[PDB]
């Protein structure tokens, strides 16, 4: 359990230790792995951006799936600033409040 240090981690908006990753744009998910490291490509009409992922960490999105902006690709806590610059302010409010209340 994360607990009080997590509450502090939230109220201070501090970089999560087990940082998940979020899509900066809206596009399809194309998973590519030769066996070295894992790469997850969020690709769209005008933009193609790839995410470097460690082979060990697991993810929430199967290949070919649609992802909204700021939608977490991997499992873990989410860096507030990232989703602020991704999804926008209201979603940040929602996440912060819901996590504090989760604890």
């Amino acid at each position: 359990t994360q607990g009080l240090p997590r509450v502090i981690e939230l109220f201070e908006a501090r970089r999560p230790k087990a940082k998940a990753v979020i899509s900066e744009i809206d596009g399809v998910v194309r998973i590519e792995e030769g066996e070295d490291r894992l790469s997850v490509f969020v690709e769209s009409e005008g933009f193609s951006k790839e995410y470097k992922l460690p082979k060990d960490a697991r993810l929430l999105v199967k290949d070919g799936d649609y992802v909204e902006a700021g939608q977490p690709l991997t499992r873990g806590a989410i860096d507030p600033h990232q989703l602020l610059e991704a999804k926008g302010p209201e979603a940040v409010e929602r996440y912060l409040v819901d996590e504090i209340q989760k604890v």
